[PDB]
C-alpha cells in the first residue's frame, strides 16, 4: 500500500459557473485556468500520481502544451489513472477536501463522487469529498480563489 | 485500511482562552465559532469521517443546527467515532498538525493526546499532534486565526 | 502501517540560492531560517516523526538550540529517521508537495529524490516530490515565502 498527497489552487475570474469534481456548480464568478480549472480533480490526480510515484499532473500533461487548453480534468484524471494502473496499482481509496468560502459544495458532492468513482472505476464507497471555508480568512476567505487538498491510498 | 484527510480554520475573536485538542490554552484573544471552535478536533474529525467515507463534520452536525451552539468538539468527535466504528472501522492512527504562529502549543500536546486517545479509545501511541508557525506569513502568520490539518488511517 | 503528515513554511529573505529537498536551487532571494530553511525536508521530517508518533522536528531539534543554527536539514532528517527506525519502523513511502510560485522546482526533483532516498535508505521509487503554485494568490502567490506539505507511510 502506498499513500499520496495532492494540493491545488485556482483564482476566480470571469463569469461562472465553476467546474469542481466534475460538477458544474453555478457561481457569480468562474475559475481562471489552462484546463477547466477543476481544483478538486487536479488535487485528486496529484495524490494518485503521487502515491504511484509518477510525479504530478504538470509532469504528465504540461501546463504549456496547447492541447490541454480547456482540457476536461476528468480526462486527465482517467489517463493518470490508466498509467497508474499499468504501473501495477489498484485503488485503495481517496479523500478530497475542498477549501472554499463559497460556493456551497455540499449539494454537489454526491454527483462529484459519482463522477470520480466512475473515472477511477471503484465504488463510491472508496471515494469521499468534503468541504470547508477558511472563515473569511485568506485568499480563500476573501473569495479570491479556491484551494483543495487530497489524499489517496493505492494497493 | 483507509486513509482520511481533514482541514480547518477559525478566526481569533474576543477574549481568551482557546480550546485546541481539548486543552484550554490561555491566550490574549479567543476563537470565533458556533461550537467551541476547536480547530484541531474539527480537523481530526473530518479526517476520520473522511477515511470512513461518511463525509464531514458539517454533514453529521450542521453548523446551523442550534444544539451545536457552544458544542464540546470532543462530543462531536466521540459521536463521529461511534458512527465510524458502527460502520465497521477500527483506528489505525491519527496525526494532527496545528498551524499557528501563537500560542505555543508544545506544552499542551501531551494533554491533547490524552484527551484524543480517550475519545478514540486507543493508546496515545496511535495519536500524534505537532505544531508549526507559518513564519509571520499569512492569516496565521498575522495572528488572524489558527488552521489545522490532520490525517487518519482506519482499519 | 502508520500514516504521518507534515507541513512547513519559510519566508524569503536575503540573497539566493535556496535549498529545497537538499538541492541548491538558484533564486533571486533566499530563505530565512535557523537551519538551512529546507521547507521540503522539514515538512518531510515531521511527516515521518508524525507517523512514528515521535512528535515533530522542533521537539527533537529545538529551534532555539544554537547547534542547529545553519544545520543541514538532511542531517536532521537522517537523525529523525535513525530514531524512527530504532522505534521499530521501516519506510513505506513518502510524498512531498512543494507549494511555491517560483522558483521552478521541476528540474531539481530527480536530484531531490536521490538525496531523500539516500537519507532514508530506500529506493527512489518509495519517494515522490511534486510542486504547485497557488496562482499568484496568498503569501506564496505573492512570492513572500514557500510552503510545503508531505505525507509518509511507515511499516
Ligand atoms: C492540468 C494542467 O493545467 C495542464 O492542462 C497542469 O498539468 C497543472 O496545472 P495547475 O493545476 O494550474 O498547476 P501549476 O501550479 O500551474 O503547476 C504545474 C507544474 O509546475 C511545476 N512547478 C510548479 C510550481 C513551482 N514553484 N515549481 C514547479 O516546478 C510542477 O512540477 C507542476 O507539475
Ligand atoms: C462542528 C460545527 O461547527 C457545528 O457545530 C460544524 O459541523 C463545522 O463547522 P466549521 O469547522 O466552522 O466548518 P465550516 O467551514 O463552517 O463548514 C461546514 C460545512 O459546510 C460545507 N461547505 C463548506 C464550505 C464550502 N465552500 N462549501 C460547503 O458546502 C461542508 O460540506 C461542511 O460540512
Ligand atoms: C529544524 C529547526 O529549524 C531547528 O534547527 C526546528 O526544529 C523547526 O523549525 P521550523 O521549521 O522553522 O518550525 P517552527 O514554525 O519555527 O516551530 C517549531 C516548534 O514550535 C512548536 N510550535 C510551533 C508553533 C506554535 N503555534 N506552537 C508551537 O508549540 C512546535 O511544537 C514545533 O516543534
Ligand atoms: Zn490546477
Ligand atoms: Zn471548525
Ligand atoms: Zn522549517
Amino acid at each position: 500500500m502506498r499513500i499520496g498527497h495532492g494540493f491545488d489552487v485556482h483564482a476566480f475570474g470571469g463569469e461562472g459557473p465553476i467546474i469542481i469534481g466534475g460538477v458544474r456548480i453555478p457561481y457569480e464568478k468562474g475559475l481562471l485556468a489552462h484546463s477547466d480549472g477543476d481544483v478538486a480533480l487536479h488535487a485528486l490526480t496529484d495524490a494518485l500520481l503521487g502515491a504511484a510515484a509518477l510525479g504530478d499532473i504538470g509532469k504528465l500533461f504540461p501546463d504549456t502544451d496547447p492541447a490541454f487548453k480547456g482540457a476536461d480534468s476528468r480526462e486527465l484524471l482517467r489517463e493518470a489513472w490508466r498509467r497508474i494502473q499499468a504501473k501495477g496499482y489498484t485503488l485503495g481509496n481517496v479523500d478530497v477536501t475542498i477549501i472554499a468560502q463559497a460556493p456551497k459544495m455540499l449539494p454537489h458532492i454526491p454527483q462529484m463522487r459519482v463522477f470520480i468513482a466512475e473515472d477511477l472505476g471503484c465504488h463510491m464507497d472508496d471515494v469521499n469529498v468534503k468541504a470547508t471555508t477558511t472563515e473569511k480568512l485568506g485568499f480563500t476567505g476573501r473569495g479570491e480563489g479556491i484551494a483543495c487538498e487530497a489524499v489517496a491510498l493505492l494497493i
